[PDB]
């Protein structure tokens, strides 16, 4: 879409992996359609970007022995959860 700008997401999950891109008007639209995107392979992890050159990474954590989920897995999912289906709230730009 012409006045819009392309955002890619870099795909490094268990399971999910590979390139998948998104049209919008901010990184915080693009990182909400990404989220649907995991959401519907049944993906939800870290969400980190870099807005300087309009690139997502998603995955998973791993998790052996008796280790406890990330907290930094955690945080970043909550942060979006939180905006799920939110035209209101906008993302924080990660750093």
């Amino acid at each position: 879409s012409a006045g819009i700008a392309t955002f890619k997401l870099v795909l490094n999950g268990k399971t999910l992996k590979g390139e998948t891109t998104t049209e919008a008007v901010d990184a915080a639209t693009a990182l909400k359609n990404f989220g649907a995107y995991a959401q519907d392979v049944g993906v939800d992890g870290a969400w980190t970007y870099d807005d300087a050159t309009k690139t997502f990474t998603v995955g998973e954590r791993l998790i052996f022995k008796v280790k406890m989920p990330e907290d930094r897995m955690n945080d970043l999912a909550r942060q979006l959860r939180q905006r799920d289906n939110v035209s209101r709230v906008e993302v924080t730009r990660y750093k």
